[PDB]
């Protein structure tokens, strides 16, 4: 990533990494070890993902919010 | 939230999120992303919280304390 | 504590919480909020414990050690 | 280790302890105490592994890599 993975990884059921990156994206990496997708935060993201029952990733930022992200990588809710 | 989230959310049996934050709070958030309700601590809540078999949340504080916290946001006990 | 918890507390099988303080101590803690026992580390244990199938703790300190403990609080092995 | 264990140790289906040092390395040590391996990184390994289900060991370093590992310690990938 373009910074420290201080960040935790979590695995989804399907095996996708999500880690968090002091460049401030959440990354969902294949098992394969390509590039899914990257989550754009406001804030170095420190905090180790988890998963939902249906598949949510949740993790927090620096940027002070909370966020809900769907698996496909669009954001479902943030929570200030 | 009024912090920094350092907290790795953990996630209860109906999906509640529960983390930690640096303004001093856990907070309990629904799947829907609205506010179930947030626990006031003395300190920073850096540490992630854990999920009992029961439902209780535990998690430590800067305040020195490890909290264990009703599903319902009521205190049932700190230990110093 | 004796200090800051940031360890994660982990729970075991019958619900003892484990978390580390930068008092330098694992602590197990009884759903009931009453000591259990308590494990004097060298260093601060920011590290969050994990539970082995055979309800060991494993837990590091800033003593540069990874801590084995038995259930009953006393050490197993330390690794350096 | 050579360092501090800010890592939070996991653990494998076979009772295996994967756990970061601030020496660069993660390690795999066995339920006895003896080291299994340990994989050289770039940088400090804070970030806590996780365990994917083929048993593959997932851990971010501050040298800016997300590490694949294989369980018998042999690198899978890195994403930068």
């Amino acid at each position: 990533t373009g910074g420290s993975v201080h960040s935790s990884p979590a695995i989804g059921q399907d095996g996708t990494i999500y880690v968090g990156s002091n460049d401030h994206y959440l990354y969902a990496i294949n098992p394969n070890g390509k590039l899914k997708w990257k989550f754009e935060t406001g804030g170095s993201v420190h905090s180790s993902p988890a998963i939902g029952q249906d598949g949510t990733i949740y993790v927090g930022s620096n940027d002070h919010y909370l966020y809900a992200i769907n698996p496909n990588g669009k954001l479902k809710w943030k929570f200030e």
